[PDB]
């Protein structure tokens, strides 16, 4: 487990808001992951997040809970998704320390 997991993994464990994560290249490919969201489903978040960046940052609001993607540097985006309810500015804050982290 890489530096960026353990960073990623422990944003998941402190922040109740905050389900997965995920770090995305340009490319699309998953750099790192959150250590409990398995392969299939961070794939899965990130056929969703290069889809929304075929159509920076995006806030995607639905039922489920909200999709989140931040700037990790000009190669890389930061996934996140939310439980339902979350505090977007809570996630956010959370999100931006993280990105100053790495």
């Amino acid at each position: 487990h890489s530096q960026l997991d353990q960073l990623l993994t422990g944003l998941v464990d402190r922040v109740a808001e905050v389900d997965h994560a995920v770090v995305l290249s340009e490319d699309g490919l998953v750099v790192s992951k959150s250590t409990g969201f398995l392969r299939d489903d961070a794939e899965r978040l990130a056929a969703t997040a290069s889809g929304l960046m075929s159509l920076r940052q995006a806030l995607i609001e639905m039922g489920k809970g909200y999709l989140i993607l931040t700037a990790a540097g000009p190669g890389a985006h930061l996934v996140v998704l939310t439980r339902q309810g979350a505090d977007v500015g809570v996630v956010a804050y959370q999100m931006n320390m993280l990105v100053k982290k790495i």
